[PDB]
């Protein structure tokens, strides 16, 4: 071993090495781990004979456990190492990570009338396993809170760790499964031994950044003429009698919408518009009751945010979708019914090309069979599935968004990819979990039945490093003029963005989209 | 080199080798370019100030190059090579082609009075390259005129090469991509030299080439029954008072309809229906009104053809959908609001079986949650997207139509192959690029900062020659009767088709499917 | 390794050495390391809002990070040692410096009513990094207080690492740097654990005496 209590068992690496298209970006902070259900496990349920609605009934355990979240991009990027990547390259891909935990202290406390005093438990142990045969519920890529704290200085609390299981109402059926986590192997570590795995990520395409200059139905050559017709009159013209007549045309520089198109708009599910001018808006609560839903079981979940789509066409900025865009908050924001102020937007505008706009109809298509008697009626199409001939972009992913998901292990899937974005995998990265070590109070001297109710209260701290080796895609483009590049603002302000402020607060001012290069369709 | 100016830089080759399965084909022409945009670069577009409405809105530029365009069928198909193709063939994909260039001769003119006269400029010189790494717009796909003439004594004229790029009305946005094409590597040549290269196409499904002797819901045996039940009837028969009840039977020979099937008609985006005969279609302008349309951006494009559907459906011949199919001019045929007599109709009629008729519905659905006093109300689905269990043809291939397109570069597609038919590549052929090298006139003694304006007309003429290797898929085939053959018409006629007429015009009467022979589903 | 809590990671060396021409000065003090800023960075400025004018107005951050200064000569030269050098000779430049901590011990202190009292915190570690590729503002030269201290009893304290920015006036324009040093590699050290580096002096013209 030769590493004992006297010696340090790492070092602190926060950096990020840019060798050749590879780019190796490590962090590191500081976790305190509490102690969770005072060591027990939970079962937990929300009821509908409560206040609660029958789509929020769930059924679930909370266990002592407790879990590294590093998902976020921002654990892993600082802004400016963020900034040489979306400006410079067209496509990013993890390869593999490595994990440390290191410099393992831990406490205890006791309560002594008033007086809080702290001191060192040298023998005392913390548990930590991974999952490396996925046996466990995965429970990262909902975009919970506690990921690492941005900005390296922060010292971060580990998350409980609890999981949601079948339910008929707030009981359970029979197919309810249960989960006890000390039944894995796992290693307890002791103030001098440090924990380390290697991680390797299975093949996966390169995240596309940059926005396509050409939007989809502008591929033709504005010049040329087509050799194909199509149907542009079906009555005969400049006479007092309407008699109807097939004429045929082709579809030149003139008139662009008729020529015949190789491709289509990708899918679309449509939301409800909704104005950031307050006039413009209805006057109601149609938040939940107009929602763009989807029915499963009985219960109906809001769909959030949904398939990429374009948020708003040109010229119109204000207008987004209900649950479209992902939405952030400004740092500091309220939790509850939080004002528009402090929530930001994230916005789909560079997809615009390739995608329907979100809150508009998709098509047209006939809703009648016409004859002489009968005027065509055509009908919209709101929710429009796949069909041949559709290319489509993923939704782009920001620094604040999560990196990945895992995909569900089932028969059939269309095209995994997290709708938060980020990459779907088949086999992510496994999830860390870690305990404290229970330790009994004194045990009275005649023998109980009974287990030990008692325990000395405790918690445990220590640093954590995490690296990601990725793969980039270099940006090879003849575009002779400028492109557009993500800039801080050359203007004066009250302090700088991406940087402290007075009181010591981190704070990033907006979020940051991952396309601005440009890449011929 | 070894080449000079008396010596030819090249031999004329067209022909059709057959060897084994691999078919090579092989053509040459004559090819004149002008010069185009006083060797300028242009920004065009059009507004909806004008006339124009906002779906017509474009955004690009002329360049003064110009670009060689094989890309259609009847280019390396003569029509007999082109009959012995599909009617031995089940299915056939390109393997390698190979591009040359040579005999070129370049040419001034001089405008002195009236008299128009002409010379040879040996010096001069014209510019080629390729764009192997995809990095221009690449606008072959969309079906523009201009490909090599079918009839190889024609002598043709190289279009102009122009693009279009983002817009917002008539104005451009950020994003805007410019392309200044001398700015790639070219290869400047002279009347000795020639230009050559040699392509690969990449791994691509045959395209099928046949009709399913089987509609897809015959796929039972007729004379056995089924183990399955389904429910025939809700209603106890045969009595005074109507007391619902649940019968269950099984679906035999007797009736077919409701057995159980293992498969689904492909996807169906509906189409309106139009008569050729004059009076059964309503009296109005329907055209554009009533068309198919798709929503993009705010700009609504007509969806010409649309996905692969069957024209029409049994025992009606006349119907055929509004865009839904590919429709061809006769030759000599006016440009613009022609009559129906000018152009041809391609007809669907051989995926009958596996794909639903375009100008009808789909399917059928429940509306509404049947009750004790809800009667049952069922709604028509026109537009149906992709279930899992769906199989489908793709549209066939005519003589004059495209042979590839080039799948956008995109996160997410489905089921890539154009809609014109054709093949769909990722790594198309590069496009070629030429361009009369600018010859400047006499610019005078005194400097002048400005560039010069002036040139001396030119025009260069030459040979070019491209070879396509081809691989068949053999038709083996038990079926005992004779099956279906593309041949001509057995009876006289004013003149031969696929042939000269009296004033030197060739002529192709109709459109040649790709589907004759059978196979079993 | 083979160090531990029971053992010494080095000794005391305050000497100098007269060696031919070469002369090899060293020296040691205690020092003692207060936390800085709760563990915070800060903004800070001065406006000439208040009573400042124009000159006075500065834009920057105060790290809780702090930084050995010997910068000073009487940090290295005993004023006989110092004498020996001025009588005898013409001029003098440095070669190559060596750098150690050693004997790295961490306390924690608590206020429990008016009793203040001390233990020892064994696991408690500190970082430490030398920024070798000068990534950094390099705030020595402009001759702050808190050298390590003439005499070698003493025993100093040291002091606070703070830098300052573009400004106008008392905002910040879009050139304004901000930099967070947990983001350097850096090592971390227990009681038990050195640190060492060595340090080579570029070509540099004899200080004319």
């Amino acid at each position: 071993g030769a590493d004992g209590v006297g010696s340090s068992s790492g070092n602190w690496h926060c950096d990020s090495t840019w060798l050749g298209d590879r780019v190796i970006t490590t962090s590191t902070r500081t976790w305190a781990l509490p102690t969770y259900n005072n060591h027990l496990y939970k079962q937990i349920s929300n009821g509908t004979s409560g206040g609660s609605t029958n789509d929020n009934t769930y059924f679930g355990y909370s266990t002592p456990w407790g879990y590294f979240d590093f998902n976020r991009f921002h654990c892993h990027f600082s802004p400016r190492d963020w900034q040489r990547l979306i400006n410079n390259n067209w496509g990013f891909r993890p390869k593999r990570l490595n994990f440390k935990l290191f410099n393992i202290q831990v406490k205890e406390v006791t309560q002594n009338e008033g007086t809080k005093t702290i001191a060192n438990n040298l023998t005392s142990t913390i548990q930590v396993f991974t999952d490396s045969e996925y046996q466990l519920p995965y429970v990262l890529g909902s975009a919970h809170q506690g990921c690492l704290p941005p900005f390296p200085a922060d010292v971060f609390m580990i998350p409980q760790y609890g999981y949601l299981t079948l339910n008929n109402g707030s009981q359970a059926v029979g197919r309810s499964s249960f989960y006890c986590l000390e039944y894995f192997p796992s290693q307890m570590l002791r103030t001098g031994n440090n924990f380390e795995f290697s991680y390797q990520f299975e093949d996966v395409p390169f995240h596309s950044s940059y926005a396509h200059s050409q939007s989809l139905d502008r591929l033709m050559n504005p010049l040329i003429d087509q050799y194909l017709y199509y149907l542009s009159r079906t009555q005969s013209t400049g006479g007092t009698q309407g008699t109807q007549q097939l004429l045929f045309s082709q579809a030149g520089p003139a008139n662009m919408s008729a020529q015949a198109k190789n491709w289509l708009p990708g899918p679309c599910y449509r939301q409800q518009r909704v104005s950031t001018t307050l006039s413009q808006n209805n006057n109601s609560n149609f938040a939940w009751t107009g929602a763009t839903k989807y029915h499963l079981n009985g219960r109906d979940s809001l769909v959030n945010p949904g398939v990429a789509m374009a948020t708003h066409k040109d010229d119109e900025e204000r207008f987004f979708p209900s649950s479209g865009v992902l939405m952030f908050g400004k740092q500091g924001a309220g939790r509850d019914n939080v004002d528009y102020s402090s929530v930001m937007l994230t916005s789909e505008e560079e997809i615009k090309t390739t995608n329907p706009v979100a809150t508009e109809q998709y098509g047209v298509v006939a809703d009648n069979l016409q004859q002489t008697n009968t005027g065509p009626i055509v009908g919209n199409v709101n929710s429009q599935g796949a069909l041949p001939g559709m290319v489509w972009q993923n939704r782009d992913v920001y620094l604040q968004g999560p990196i990945w998901a895992k995909i569900p292990h089932t028969d059939g899937n269309f095209h995994p990819s997290p709708l938060m974005g980020g990459f779907g995998l088949k086999h992510p990265p496994p999830q860390i979990l870690i305990k404290n070590t229970p330790v009994p109070a004194d045990p009275p001297t005649t023998f109980s039945q009974a287990k030990l109710a008692s325990f000395i209260t405790q918690y445990s701290t220590g640093q954590v490093s995490v690296e990601i080796e990725w793969e980039l895609q270099k940006e090879n483009s003849k575009r002779w003029n400028p492109e557009i590049q993500y800039t801080s603002n050359y203007y004066k302000s009250t302090n700088v963005d991406f940087a402290v402020n007075t009181e010591g607060t981190y704070s990033e001012p907006r979020p940051i989209g991952t396309r601005y290069l440009t890449r011929n369709l």
